[PDB]
């Protein structure tokens, strides 16, 4: 419903963000009965998730054809820690119980957040405003079991505590336990503070043990015209496979300001980040200490039928030095309800620890660089909200291994051309939400398709209510995809064919406190893989409930 904060770090109406923008709320996730973050994300425009099996296995996110490491995943506005040792976001381990909102903005945004924000940004928000206590649970195929307790209460005027415990367990598997607490205090009606803690202990079967904890603390000012935020953040994760141990601590501090001016806004902040890893983390001998500080400017202005939006950033990285990025967007509502939008942006990706200092390291690498153009038409027609975008993304200085000298070097190039189309509309009691993605992602030097990516995807959601039963059908076509066959050397490129997949979900309020839900995932039990060799789930049944007071 209308607001985002992820585009410039502060609240604005979505109609005011010129980049394509998806919002997923807790209500959606409960209806969809998602038992992981991937299942939430896989439903959205330009998202191509591949996974080495069912839930908990290593996964990669390809937003609009870009590399796994070319999406910025934020947790409550701060770069996901799990992402820091390898330089590529993998959310298979992150607990769905913590996801209260997802804001997903496509197109570049390094001009606000710095490194990784190339294909787009996915911000997972863990805060809810929803007082009262809840107990939920579920049971499903592969002996899935879930138990969950949460409460949000007032501790008098001005203060609130939120607490959550979640236990999720499956067999052949993947066990996950999660604890979250938060305190929110309002000093005046304009001034706020918060302290927020959470941690999860996961186990995945070769046997993996991931633990992570995050602590965030901040001050906010929310005036009639001025807005300010000061947030400090600390993450500690530890990742065992067995005796290999990857450990990282990530510290972040960021001060941002924004003022309403005219019909629009101007903003600015400063951003600092430190990452220390343990000796032997990322198959690198020594422990490292990496630092980054960035300063940026945002702006938004509406003049008559035109909207202009922009951001500009400079980052100083302890390893590669200085890199600047920028982006600008103009939109023209040429007739009421219809709008052309043109965007241009630059973005980048920092080298990772392995590329820099691993056995094959090159300590002098520069960032990977993206330039993107996009053009869109959006409209409201006869009750249909729609949008169609075409984009071009030239990526250069890709960090590639050279076999001859056994070192990483900047040299590869990629060209992505894509089309995004979306629509939502109702027909009597039925709500339809539909998207189509075309992605022609290639190596620009050799002109061959990049690997692991569906060239086409079609995604359709159908929701309705009949007798207090709330039903959701979800359909997805996963198009043809090229991959390597690793069972035989030299590794040949294989073609994986298109697949249709259907899910069926329902919910019923037994009483005003008690809702029961059931789901059949992959209803037609289709055999398929998103990584060659790795078998996905098959038809699965889940059954759950929630008791509120
Ligand atoms: C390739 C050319 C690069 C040129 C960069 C120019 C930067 C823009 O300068 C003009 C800024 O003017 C608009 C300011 O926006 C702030 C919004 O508030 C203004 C209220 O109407
Ligand atoms: C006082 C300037 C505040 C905004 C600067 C951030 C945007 C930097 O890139 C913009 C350069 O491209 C041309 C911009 O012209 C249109 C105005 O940009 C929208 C901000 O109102
Ligand atoms: C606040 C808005 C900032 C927008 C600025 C974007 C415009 C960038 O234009 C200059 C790009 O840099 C050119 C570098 O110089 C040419 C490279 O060749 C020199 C050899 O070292
Ligand atoms: C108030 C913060 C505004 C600072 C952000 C501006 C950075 C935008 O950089 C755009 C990239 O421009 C390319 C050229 O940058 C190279 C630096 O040149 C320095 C000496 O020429
Ligand atoms: C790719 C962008 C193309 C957008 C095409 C839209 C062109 C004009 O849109 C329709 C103009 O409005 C007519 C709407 O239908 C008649 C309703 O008239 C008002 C009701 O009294
Ligand atoms: C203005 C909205 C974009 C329209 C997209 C669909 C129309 C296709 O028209 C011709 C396509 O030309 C072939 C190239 O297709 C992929 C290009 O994607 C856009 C990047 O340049
Ligand atoms: C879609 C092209 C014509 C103008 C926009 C119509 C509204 C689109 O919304 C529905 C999107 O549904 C998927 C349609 O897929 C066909 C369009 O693909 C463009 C291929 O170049
Ligand atoms: S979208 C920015 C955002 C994330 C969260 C920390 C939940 N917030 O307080 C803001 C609005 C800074
Ligand atoms: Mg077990
Ligand atoms: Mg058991
Ligand atoms: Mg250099
Ligand atoms: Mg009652």
């Amino acid at each position: 419903d209308t607001l985002v904060c992820t585009a410039n770090r502060f609240e604005q109406p979505r109609s005011t963000v010129l980049a394509p923008t998806t919002v997923v709320t807790r209500q959606d996730i409960d209806r969809w009965q998602s038992t992981s973050v991937n299942d939430v994300l896989r439903r959205l425009p330009g998202v191509d998730i591949t996974q080495n099996g069912g839930s908990g296995q290593l996964s990669s996110i390809f937003i609009r054809g870009t590399n796994a490491s070319h999406v910025l995943v934020l947790i409550d506005g701060v770069r996901l820690n799990l992402a820091g040792v390898s330089g590529s976001a993998d959310l298979s381990q992150f607990p769905i119980a913590l996801v209260q909102r997802v804001e997903y903005i496509r197109g570049p945004r390094s001009a606000v957040y710095g490194s990784d924000a190339i294909g787009g940004v996915v911000n997972i928000i863990t805060t809810r405003d929803e007082p009262g206590t809840e107990i939920s649970a579920g049971w499903g195929s592969n002996s899935y079991q879930n138990y969950d307790v949460s409460t949000q209460q007032q501790l008098g005027d001005k203060t609130r505590v939120t607490l959550l415990g979640d236990y999720a367990h499956t067999h052949g598997g993947f066990l996950s336990k999660t604890l979250y607490g938060a305190l929110e205090h309002n000093f005046t009606d304009a001034w706020s503070g918060f302290v927020r803690g959470y941690g999860y202990d996961n186990r995945t079967n070769d046997t993996r043990k991931l633990y992570s904890q995050s602590w965030d603390a901040g001050l906010r000012y929310n005036g009639e015209l001025i807005k300010s935020q000061l947030i400090t953040s600390y993450s500690h994760s530890k990742d065992y496979n067995y005796a290999t141990l990857d450990e990282m601590k990530q510290y972040t501090v960021q001060w941002a300001n924004n003022v309403i001016v005219g019909h629009g806004s101007i903003g600015a902040g400063v951003d600092w980040q430190k990452q220390t890893t343990t000796p032997g983390t990322g198959y690198v001998e020594d422990g490292y200490d990496q630092r980054n500080t960035g300063i940026y400017l945002t702006g938004l202005q509406q003049v008559g039928d035109f909207t202009f939006e922009g951001a500009a950033r400079s980052d100083d990285n302890s390893q590669f030095g200085r890199h600047g990025t920028w982006q600008t967007s103009a939109g023209w509502e040429f007739i009421e309800g219809y709008r052309f939008i043109a965007s241009y942006g630059t973005s980048y990706k920092a080298p990772n620890l392995g590329q820099l200092y691993g056995f094959y390291g090159n300590p002098n690498l520069d960032p990977e660089k993206s330039k993107q153009w996009e053009g869109a038409f959006e409209g409201l027609t006869a009750g249909v909200n729609w949008r169609i975008s075409g984009y071009r993304n030239d990526v250069s200085d890709l960090i590639d291994y050279d076999d001859h000298t056994l070192k990483y070097y900047n040299e590869g190039k990629a060209r992505i051309k894509g089309v995004e189309a979306t629509a939502n509309f109702d027909t009597g009691p039925l709500t339809h939400t539909v998207s189509y993605d075309y992605v022609d992602a290639r190596n620009a030097i050799t002109d061959t398709p990049l690997l692991r990516r569906a060239k086409q995807q079609v995604k359709y959601q159908l929701d309705w209510q009949l007798y207090d039963f709330d039903w959701g059908i979800t359909y997805q076509y996963l198009g043809t995809r090229y991959d390597k066959d690793y069972s035989s050397y030299p590794y040949q490129t294989v073609k994986m064919g298109g697949v249709s997949l259907w899910d069926l979900a329902v919910a019923y309020p037994v009483t005003s406190h008690l809702t029961v839900r059931g789901k059949i995932a992959n209803l037609f039990d289709k055999d398929y893989e998103t990584v060659y060799g790795y078998q996905t789930a098959g038809r699965e049944y889940t059954l759950s409930g929630s008791y509120t007071f």
